[PDB]
């Protein structure tokens, strides 16, 4: 309610600043509160972060055990393009949260906990389906799955979000899906 | 001289600890100077780290620079890998000051432009090598080479350096070059 409201003008104020730039009292004012009632809410503008990237990364989450109980009717290099493209959308859709959540991780050892678990997961659930087109005989038995998994999971973190930021170097936010999406079905599938 | 001293001290004190947990005064005591001396030197800790840092990856420049002038007399996959092993070998040599390096990205701009130059360097000369073998027909043309080796070479940078600080998740050390070389390797000559 009035918390919906101090999420949205933290992410609001994240699109034109660091949250260091970022006060109680900013935050307190968006959301039409005093400071000590923004105090009700949240300990710190560290725990608003907190929620904002925990509320962004469940939507992620979400969106993907939603593709893996409603299997898309495609050719297998479609159904990588819809798994990645939960990321692409889902963190392409939220910028500001994006970048402030992953430079929480250097500071936050909630946000680095957090972001660890979620990407523990995702390997997980990416290993379980190349170990299933591998039992259907799809995929050939190459590297060990959880560890291709992981650099391909890794690779889609940086990558995407290199993207997002317009990082020099990266990939243009146009390309980076079929590029990513290249990668994984040539490293699943190939010899 | 003094300054091979005060870089030694640095990158000693790294390994025990971060940048923000040393002072000038230690790096003056480890090198044997004074503080006001220590400043004829370097105009701070931080450009301690930039020059730390600017030497390290210099030398897998160099070391790159040496293969592509020798090339090795081996197949595809291991040409590919004697190219990724600089970086293992280099950075993996060198993780106190690859772990600091990094983390400075986000506060210092020398920082973040050295890295951003050398990494454009890197993907320009995977994207040229690329495209020799495709010229030769060895490659299919697929994605764009620049593209793509922008990809690989964020990908390598994430997953070595995830590696070599242990991250969970992670590619374990012993796994890392075998499983970055099949990607590579796939991702480039696969259809
Ligand atoms: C859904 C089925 C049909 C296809 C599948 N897709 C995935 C999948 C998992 C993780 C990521 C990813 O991009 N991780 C990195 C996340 C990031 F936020 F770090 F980028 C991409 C794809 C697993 S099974
Ligand atoms: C030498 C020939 C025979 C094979 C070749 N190898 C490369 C090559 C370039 C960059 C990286 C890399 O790992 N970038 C990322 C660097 C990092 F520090 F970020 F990890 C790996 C391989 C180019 S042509």
């Amino acid at each position: 309610d009035r918390e919906l409201a101090i999420l949205a003008t933290a992410e609001n104020l994240l699109e034109d600043r660091p949250l260091a730039d970022i006060s109680v009292d900013d935050l307190a004012k968006g959301a039409g509160i005093s400071r000590p009632t923004f105090y009700f809410y949240f300990p710190s503008k560290e725990a608003v972060l907190l929620t904002l990237l925990d509320r962004v990364v469940n939507q992620a989450d979400m969106a993907l055990q939603t593709l893996a109980e409603n299997p898309a009717d495609t050719d297998r290099e479609n159904m990588w393009r819809t798994g990645i493209n939960v990321f692409f959308e889902t963190f392409g859709s939220h910028k500001a949260v994006t970048r402030a959540g992953q430079a929480a991780r250097a500071t936050s050892v909630e946000v680095a906990e957090l972001w660890s678990t979620f990407m523990q997961k995702w390997i997980a659930y990416t290993a379980a389906v190349i170990d299933a087109e591998r039992d259907r005989g799809a995929a050939p038995r190459t590297l060990p799955a959880h560890e291709l998994a992981t650099a391909l999971n890794l690779m889609n973190e940086r990558t995407l979000f290199a993207s997002f930021a317009g990082e020099q170097p990266s990939v243009p936010e146009a390309r980076v899906l079929d590029t990513l999406v290249h990668i994984w079905v040539t490293s699943i599938y190939g010899e």
